[PDB]
């Protein structure tokens, strides 16, 4: 026995461990973390959630099966319009003028995590782009749920919304379709199929530390 | 002066002709198709369909502009779930079974048109998308605006609904918007890139033809 | 092995009817008894030239899609072999007719030699290096089948203009290539489910089915 | 033409800076006189093969998305180069440090090798084959001016075991390399718009700051 979301979860806890206690992260949820560094994030957030939907694209492209290739569909419509709450919150609580936008470069960091998705999902099949999406959305589940104690994390004027975003009903079902996807693609691949996937796995969690700390570099 | 969409219509006006008096078309026009037939066609443009928004999929991860990626992404949602009115309503006014559906085998003709399409833009850049996607629509919406004089075409109780639904306010507007878009990306091209364009376009209307062909061969 | 089921095998058993109406095509038989009119094989060697181009694209994609430095190199060399072997078989025949320079890069594909390199090149690109493995092989294993019947009339060798096509390929290095290719597919898929093993079978009579069409639009020429 | 802005140069341009704190960085610097320690090299050159290998599936790219048999061979050629060329370079250093055969595909790349490599990859895969010619040409150029520039020591040609790496990078045959890069890119882009002429810069320079943040690791070894 193992399935391999649990055993891609089980070699990535260190990784996250450090995540939820990045002083960018702490710095969230507990009101501490200045504004100026939090602007520069969503910012480059932003950036990163479009060449993510691509991603998900590749799984439209990819899946053989209309189930699945609908599911992708409506994931890249989420990413979308979803942060039509959270980066959206965000760019008019912050002001963000629409121009200074699509002026932003993303920085090394942004590009390199993205395009490391892109190219192992296009290098691979479809276990490949379930298995290259996944850290990131599990692990902003955890963090959120982490500081989802504090409390008052929550009740922040503030970063209560960013929390409060994920870790709702919606994000977890999210993540959990994103688990059972990688599950039902997988009880069958071998055991050096399955290195393969736990490597990818861990290689994007790797790129969402840099990732928060280049956000705080900011 | 010449827009690129209307060149590349100008030099598609013969095979539309053709396809607009096909006796599969004229057929569906004065109610003189046979169930049967169309029955086969639905459940094979129904396959065609899935394989159509994968290109649009290609879409999304080749366009660089949020507008027109998300446009897009729309589209995808619309092949889904407009199907849900066109697709959907023949599957269950015939009777198509939920498993018949995905039992079923794409022709010869259905691949080649989908290989085709998916090949270009994969090869190309997002000139060749837009380009690629182009015949499809337009094509339906001038049959279906032709067809829609006999009249009667309209009234039928069983093919008025198909008619409707290709000449709709709706239909044109994306057959519009996928018109504008190749036009704005190609103000700057080559004679030479142009060429390659009207080359695409034409093929994939000559596969217009081949699957009303095959399609009346039901 | 060997009291299990081989993907090649039985991807080749279903692939056996289809291959059977090639060997047995008005343009194939043609070529084993010199009966076919050069005409039709120069329209031939014209369109199978720029099959070949688009054909490469594909072996260029096992290249990306390999995680294997040995099988991405072999995929290299196949590249290399499709541009500078027909520098033994369409080359001799395109100074033996006579293609001019020109007159090659002029020509238009057909819908169906089209038709056909689209699809091994969206499969591949879609799928995994097991699809573009399985996409590139009825290509290489029927012409070596056909090439191994025409093999016996006799004098289908000895003949002066057509006998070199056949001895072409069924050379041994041909048949070299050919083993490559279902050995790759062999061990990229023992661990594959019956579901995974039916897209391949899907994906090898369909292109088995383009190789017939390809033959008739060739005498149709 | 030549009135008329060069894109390879307009290219260059921008990345003067960056290729500048190349040449000067402790690791290129120690190539050129001697003084870095064989450990940091021996590193490298896993990393480089690593590196090496992603890159070739670059140019594997480029046959696919070349529509025009002439590039579509010329990036066959590059392919079959960065396999049987560093069966100059690579090679030498493996056997002349001992790299097992093993220890090899033993390895892993770093953050930054994978980085660079994926960027590379993505960018062809997203785009058309402007992109693909732009996305491998930091790469190509820059280390073609760093051997340039440590040409002059002298005894940096000399040395008996860097000589031959700077050897290598400044010979004609890399030189002609780069060139058929540089025009292959002018050639293609002698059309594009501002913004198209952007985004091949963006992407220039990008490969180029991964070109910098290689040494770095590198030197980090």
């Amino acid at each position: 026995t193992m399935q391999v979301s649990q055993y891609l979860y089980q070699n990535a806890q260190s990784i996250w461990g450090d995540c939820i206690s990045h002083p960018f992260v702490q710095g969230i949820g507990r009101g501490t973390l200045e504004r100026d560094k939090f602007r520069f994030y969503i910012i480059q957030d932003y950036l990163f959630l479009l060449e993510y939907a691509k991603v998900f694209a590749l799984g439209v492209v990819k899946a053989c099966d209309e189930a699945v290739m609908r599911e992708f569909s409506n994931a890249i419509q989420d990413i979308l319009n979803n942060e039509m709450s959270i980066h959206n919150h965000y760019i008019r609580e912050l002001q963000i003028t629409q121009k200074e936008l699509q002026n932003a470069c993303p920085t090394l960091a942004n590009k390199s995590y993205t395009s490391y998705m892109l190219a192992e999902g296009f290098k691979g099949s479809i276990k490949e782009v379930a298995a290259a999406v996944l850290s990131c959305g599990w692990s902003y589940l955890v963090i959120a749920q982490n500081l989802s104690q504090i409390p008052n994390a929550l009740e922040h004027a503030f970063y209560g919304h960013w929390i409060k975003g994920y870790s709702s009903k919606e994000f977890q079902a999210c993540v959990n379709w994103n688990i059972n996807l990688l599950d039902s693609l997988t009880l069958a691949s071998s055991k050096q199929e399955i290195e393969k996937l736990k490597e990818i796995f861990i290689t994007t969690s790797e790129y969402e530390y840099l990732f928060w700390d280049m956000a705080y570099q900011s």
